[PDB]
């Protein structure tokens, strides 16, 4: 149904809301939720752990089956697997983990995976355990994504800093 409500429109195609991505998925019933994935689709932490828990581990079981046959993703890459109870599809997208020395330049490749989907519910890529500057990630999102992206930021203080930064 893609019933996004209460978003702030930043650009013609980028929207943001102070919200929990799991509660947004349940409310909105998106066609596609983006996972903040790692290359082995091991969803023990970060947004990936929250999504997986909300699928009662179905996302991890599917991901383990996928990886054993298909091999890992690349940093900046993606795959499309089931959205389970959260969405029709899950676009697993690997942003660079700058806490572990990966190239922040790959955040552009990471966001280019969104352009194959008309509308997405998504987290800010490379935030949290991936260690990237969120203000930078929002800029790369706005510069790179052409399709409609609805970003969910749960931390209110970070949300407020992102909106204040974007309106400068
Ligand atoms: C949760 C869920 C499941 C199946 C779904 N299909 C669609 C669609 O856009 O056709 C959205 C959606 C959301």
């Amino acid at each position: 149904v893609n019933s996004f409500s209460g978003y702030l429109k930043l650009t013609d195609n980028v929207y943001i809301k102070n919200a929990d991505i799991v509660e947004e998925a349940k409310k909105v019933k998106p066609t596609v939720v983006v996972n903040a994935a790692n290359v082995y689709l091991k969803h023990g932490g970060g947004v990936a752990g929250a999504l997986n828990k909300a699928t009662n581990n179905a996302m991890q079981v599917e991901s383990d089956d996928y990886i054993a046959t298909n091999g890992p993703l690349k940093v900046g890459g993606s795959c499309v697997l089931s959205g389970h109870n959260l969405a029709k599809h899950c676009l697993h997208v690997v942003g660079p983990n700058v806490n572990k020395g990966e190239d922040i330049q790959l955040l552009k490749s990471a966001y280019e995976n969104f352009n194959q989907h008309e509308v997405l519910l998504a987290p800010l890529l490379s935030a949290g355990i991936f260690g990237a500057d969120p203000i930078h990630s929002l800029r790369v999102c706005v510069d790179t994504v052409r399709t409609n992206v609805y970003l969910a930021v749960f931390d209110k203080n970070l949300y407020d800093k992102l909106v204040s930064s974007f309106l400068e």
